[PDB]
């Protein structure tokens, strides 16, 4: 098992309107966009993208701009839904074929290829690409082998080369890169250690540093980072302490300070940041209140403050953000959203 | 005639430090560095990468991290140097061969491959790009026609398509845009009107639009933007007032709000800046002091800081950023820089 996961996937499209997608009880997509490219914009509602989804649903932005969405399908296979055209109609579910037993995890290669992550009913991981940018045709599937017990993360270090996190039988951090951008040449799997209970989630430093947190044996939060630009050694397992109930969100705030999110014992977000620099001491951990059915996810807006989404006891989407003083009341978003991960 | 020109160019490195290239009084292209990813880092000072160029050194981060300068050299061919690996050693200087009569301008397609645009012999606009992602072999040389008056400027939309603005012959500003992504089929010139007395400057919103900034007849600034995301009509000139004796630069904050900077008639930094949100209203025009011989060149730091450069008196590069309260004090990086624009 995993902590409770994130149940929505957010982007900030090419034209700075945040978009939400999730699944509702009939296993269908569905999303939630601002109108207009500011904190506290009005939102469109829920809108049906179709489909029957078994993983979470996760957009990824192509390099022209077009959303994507990929998903697991009731016959196990991967498939996606693409816009046509930037911030435009869809495209119908079209399946890219395999079996996967996590939800997709997908990053832009340096050549705006997207290559797209999953774990196989061998337990490996596998991959397919773009084979042109933001185009099909798709690659064939092939394995990174690994035998991994959560859903993959997927990141670029600073220097163009793809690098995918996942949990490992012996529930340590496990690892594997790309010797080269845009590459089909990958390193040996090797362990970053420690003891994980959540997702991993990663994201990339103002310096060029890729930084993972996951939960911990303990129900704290921990962390570790590449200790220069793209490279290793890394820092070994570091504890931001806390006792979470849900994985952790992650989010840079528009001066580059790092900001985590988790659900604490009282069901009510909690959050802890860098303080006063990016790679600054972080803060003691404080509530944002609510109350959340869900781990929270954590996107910066065109405004460049933090929103942050969870479901709430009703299964509705509510959401809170930054404001100059403290965070916004959480106002709902309504829906009815359940979680589908691949991996509970 | 143009307003008097930038004389550097800076990147934000793939690992959040800023890098500054100008060119020294034997044509050799100098480069500054900070040490540190934060406003008020300690400076390398100014080293040599050789060279001897006869137009403004452009700096432009590959989608793999390594920089790469490009510069007209004393034979008029295009001339390059790039990062070996990611801030790390450079190349020697390479001929793109060609003859040029413009400061070169870059951007990256959404394949990876960049993209270089010059004035030619014929006045006319020509374009050569790297065959693949962040890779030589370059392309042969092609015009995309036209009559240039004042170096190109080229950004790209936010459906990826390229497009680039430049001076016409009847003083108006001209642009010519990708049809489609990573294209070789570009759309005829069209005229946006107004009469400009410098180069233009190009920034894309946050909610996508492209916006130009241009000195005009009555030597203020005006500017005029894509009325919706990566398409026209465009808004029509509109005056930003002020009275400015150099090129405007441009700059986003970190809450996504254009800022723009130009010497005043008393020589000092001047400053405008949307004000509460991204496109709200622009403020009055405010001084940030000093003794400017050169336009300012405007940069986000990885504090989410604008940082201003601008040559003194005494021709050594200063330097002036945004603080909590207000600006820091001018401090000068020393060094001894001339204006090596191909067209002045
Ligand atoms: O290029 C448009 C779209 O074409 C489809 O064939 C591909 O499967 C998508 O991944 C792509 O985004
Ligand atoms: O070679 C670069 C790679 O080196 C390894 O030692 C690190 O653990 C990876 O995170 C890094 O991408
Ligand atoms: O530079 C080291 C710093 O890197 C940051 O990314 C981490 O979150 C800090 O905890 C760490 O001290
Ligand atoms: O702005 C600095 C920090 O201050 C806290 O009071 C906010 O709640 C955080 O979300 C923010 O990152
Ligand atoms: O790929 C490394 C470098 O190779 C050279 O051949 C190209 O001319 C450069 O544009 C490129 O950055
Ligand atoms: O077709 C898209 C293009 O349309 C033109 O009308 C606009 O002037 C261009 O800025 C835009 O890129
Ligand atoms: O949305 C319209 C606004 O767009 C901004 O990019 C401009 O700088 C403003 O002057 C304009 O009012
Ligand atoms: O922070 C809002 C604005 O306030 C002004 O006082 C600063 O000098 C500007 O550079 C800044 O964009
Ligand atoms: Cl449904
Ligand atoms: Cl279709
Ligand atoms: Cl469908
Ligand atoms: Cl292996
Ligand atoms: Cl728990
Ligand atoms: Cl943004
Ligand atoms: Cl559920
Ligand atoms: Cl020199
Ligand atoms: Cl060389
Ligand atoms: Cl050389
Ligand atoms: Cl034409
Ligand atoms: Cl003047
Ligand atoms: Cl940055
Ligand atoms: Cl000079
Ligand atoms: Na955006
Ligand atoms: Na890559
Ligand atoms: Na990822
Ligand atoms: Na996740
Ligand atoms: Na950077
Ligand atoms: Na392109
Ligand atoms: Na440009
Ligand atoms: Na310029």
């Amino acid at each position: 098992t995993i902590a409770l996961s994130e149940i929505v996937s957010v982007v900030n499209t090419s034209d700075g309107r945040l978009e939400v997608f999730g699944v509702g009880t009939d296993k269908a997509v569905w999303h939630n966009r601002q109108m207009a490219p500011h904190t506290g914009s009005p939102w469109s509602g829920w809108s049906s993208l179709k489909g029957q989804v078994t993983s979470k649903p996760v957009v990824y932005i192509n390099t022209d701009g077009r959303l994507e969405v990929f998903a697991r399908g009731t016959d196990n296979a991967l498939w996606h839904i693409w816009q046509t055209a930037t911030n435009a109609g869809w495209s119908n579910w079209q399946s890219l074929g395999g079996v996967i037993t996590s939800n997709p995890a997908i990053y832009a290669n340096t050549d705006g290829r997207l290559e797209v992550f999953a774990r196989g009913a061998d337990n490996a991981l596998w991959h397919i690409s773009q084979t042109t940018a933001h185009s099909g045709p798709w690659s064939s599937w092939a394995s990174l082998n690994g035998v991994i017990t959560s859903n993959p993360t997927v990141h670029i270090n600073s220097d163009g080369r793809l690098e995918v996190f996942a949990r490992g039988t012996d529930n340590a951090l496990w690892h594997i890169w790309q010797t080269a951008p845009d590459s089909n040449l990958w390193s040996s799997w090797e362990s970053l250690n420690g003891i994980i209970t959540s997702d991993p989630v990663v994201i990339d430093t103002a310096d060029g540093r890729l930084e993972v947190f996951a939960r911990g044996a303990d129900n704290a939060l921990w962390h570790i980072w590449q200790t220069i630009s793209h490279s290793g050694p890394w820092s070994g397992w570091q504890s931001l302490n806390g006792v979470i109930t849900s994985a952790p969100a992650v989010a840079k705030n528009c001066d580059n300070r790092l900001e985590a999110f988790a659900r604490g014992t009282d069901n009510a977000l909690w959050h802890t940041w860098q303080t006063v620099s990016h790679s600054g001491p972080w803060s003691s951990w404080q509530s944002l209140n609510g109350v959340i059915t869900s781990a929270p996810t954590a996107v910066r807006d065109a405004d460049g403050r933090l929103e942050v989404f969870a479901r709430g006891t009703d299964n509705a989407l509510w959401l809170t953000w930054q404001t100059a003083s403290s965070w916004s009341p959480w106002i709902s978003l309504g829906g009815v959203l359940i979680d589908a991960s691949a991996i509970k």
